[PDB]
DNA sequence: GCGATCACGTA
DNA sequence: GTACGTGATCGCA
């Protein structure tokens, strides 16, 4: 039950079709300057294994591999294009991605390797990469006649599976969306891999020292206060000192035991100074592990960068995710977080980051896809969003909204962004259940069309199956039929968010692929470094500042025309942190 | 070493 | 209540 193939000792031209299933194996999790361990080619003339140092070495193969004529059906090509990208090698033509084909079609299918995209559709002639190279300590490349079996039955598999998966995303009219939008988008998520973000080391390791200074005096605090030595760090640990030694009232609990969470600390507080001192140990704690050590561990010391990872197949709603590091949540909101981004600078001397965030992208989706008409005049007058919404549901003036008010207008506002639920908005806001309701009425009572939105996206998630966003993205909802009121709640949640998150995931890729366009047409320097959900982080010479000042606004902002404005604001300076 | 759990940072 | 990735602990081998 074994496929015939060519093991092959040199490349032949007929290896180089102008149309072949391609396979660059990199086993290594994070394929930043890691090992291609071999090469499988499928085509009209035959099924071929190249050793990666015969093929990588071979001048007519890698013309092929860089000729744009010549198409190439992969599977997660992004992966294999930034690790030729490491050895000086350009991979073109890249024409059908099965990943991201997979990805479209059901993004819960959780599509990580071949097998789990060929069972779509039946096709089990293929092991799954876990069989094959093991998980954890005992990963590992196997012996070539098991690899090579292993490489030529994905490139078979994909060269079967191309047209079947093209069929279905036509019929879904998701073909553009796939060839229009996440393929090119694909390739430049690997030039801004590729080039990485500058890490001032020495900063971090100055931040560290003070961070370690700080936690040694607030431990010794809490080990005075508490009368005793513990691991603070251990939420059991602490459980214990808080709610047995020193009896602090049990407020929440988890599964396993009392919560520690620093919603429930700042409720007790005022019982105990030992509670404000942890919670002091929690925010320097994790800036201190999370983001200076952690931040270090992967600067490459080559580089001095950090050289992310996209994910561009995995969440549920279309947004991009980021690991190793993920820069997608790095601090912002307090300020001695925030000072990390001080250690993110330009790659070379006289240069500056440049950042463009959009504003209420989502609100003004759902302004757009609900037809609200208050909503829609709110961000045609370019309106404080979270004050008119005050003003709304507590039928005030605009000099009447405290800040209290304005506070509990932009909970509302992210409710209604998220799924809105009597629960979540209660629990946020510290209220009843019964006052939220009361929030959520009054809310619904000033943009009725958002309700009308919110009720007919539901019923079409239930008669459909699933919802869809503004490119034609899908998220099926199998529990919107669920009988068990917490499975279902969830997916009528979901029902709502999708197409709101979706279709601004959808609008800034858009985006980033029209960006990287004017700044190949305008011959600028200028580099897309990273995208953060509804910000994109370029670096420039800073005599391209001002052109970019009019040019990346301008270009977020025409990516697509909804019934109300898109607005970008924008910033630069000589670190991330200074680009506010 | 592995996985369940808790906690917390972003959007 | 959205959507994620990571670090630490802990009890299991
Ligand atoms: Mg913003």
């Amino acid at each position: 039950a074994k496929m015939a193939f060519t093991l092959a000792d040199r490349v032949t031209e007929e290896m180089l079709a102008d149309k072949a299933a391609l396979v660059v194996e990199v086993v290594e999790e994070n394929y930043h300057d890691a090992p291609i361990v071999g090469i499988a080619v499928v085509n009209e003339h035959g099924r071929f294994f190249l050793r990666p140092e015969t093929a990588l070495a071979d001048p007519q193969f890698v013309a092929w591999l860089g000729d744009e004529t010549k198409k190439k059906s992969m599977f997660d090509s992004k992966r294999a294009a930034v690790a030729l990208k490491w050895k000086g090698i350009e991979l073109c033509g890249v024409s059908f991605d099965l990943l991201l084909a997979a990805y479209l079609l059901d993004p819960a299918q959780g599509v990580d390797d071949v097998a789990a995209a060929a069972k779509m559709k039946q096709y089990e002639a293929v092991r799954p990469d876990e069989a094959v190279y093991g998980k954890g300590a005992k990963r590992a490349v196997p012996d070539e006649p098991v690899l090579a079996e292993h490489l030529v039955r994905k490139a078979a598999a994909i060269w079967a599976l191309e047209r079947p998966f093209l069929d279905e995303l036509r019929r879904n009219e998701q073909d553009r969306l796939l060839v229009e939008l996440e393929q090119p988008l694909s390739s430049i998520l690997a030039e801004m891999e590729f080039a990485g973000v500058k890490v001032d080391t020495k900063r971090l390791e100055q931040m560290g020292e003070e961070l370690a200074e700080q936690l040694r005096t607030v431990e010794q605090r809490i080990y005075e206060l508490a009368g005793q030595e513990f691991n603070i760090n251990s939420p059991k640990q602490l459980g214990v000192i808080l709610f047995e030694k020193l009896q602090l009232p049990v407020l929440k609990k988890t599964k396993t035991g009392y919560s520690t969470s620093a919603d429930v600390l700042e409720k007790l507080a005022p019982y105990h100074e030992i509670v404000e001192n942890i919670l002091h140990y929690r925010q320097l704690g994790k800036l201190q592990s999370t983001y200076i050590e952690g931040l270090l561990k992967v600067v490459r010391p080559d580089t001095k960068k950090v050289h992310t990872i996209f994910n561009q197949a995995l969440t549920q709603t279309g947004r991009l995710s980021s690991t190793e590091p993920n820069l997608q949540n790095i601090p912002i909101r307090l300020e001695e977080g925030r000072k990390i981004r001080q250690a993110f600078v330009p790659s070379e001397s006289d240069w500056l980051i440049f950042a463009a965030d959009y504003s209420q992208i989502e609100l003004r989706v759902l302004a757009h896809i609900a037809e609200d008409d208050n909503l829609m005049e709110a961000f045609r007058r370019d309106l404080d969003i979270h004050t008119k919404t005050a003003m709304d549901i507590f039928q005030v003036s605009e000099d009447e909204v405290t800040p209290n008010m304005r506070r509990q207008a932009k909970a509302v506002n992210f409710g209604i962004v998220y799924g809105i639920s009597d629960y979540g908005l209660a629990q946020n806001l510290n209220i009843s259940r019964k006052e939220a309701a009361e929030f959520i009425e009054r809310y619904f009572e000033s943009f009725p069309g958002v309700k009308r939105y919110m009720e007919n996206i539901v019923q079409e998630a239930k008669q459909k199956g699933y919802v869809t966003t503004l490119l034609h993205r899908r998220r099926y909802l199998p529990d919107i039929t669920s009988r068990n009121f917490n499975v279902r709640s969830f997916a009528e949640r979901m029902a709502m968010n999708t197409p709101i998150q979706g279709s601004a995931a959808d609008i800034i890729k858009k985006a980033m692929i029209d960006l990287n366009a004017r700044l190949k047409e305008e011959r600028l320097q200028a580099r897309l470094l990273l995208q953060v959900h509804d910000e994109l982080i370029l670096e420039a010479p800073k005599e391209e500042m001002e052109r970019l000042c009019r040019l990346v606004p301008e270009v977020m902002e025409q990516a697509v025309t909804l019934r109300v404005p898109l607005k970008v604001d924008y910033h630069y300076g000589s670190t991330w942190y200074d680009a506010k």
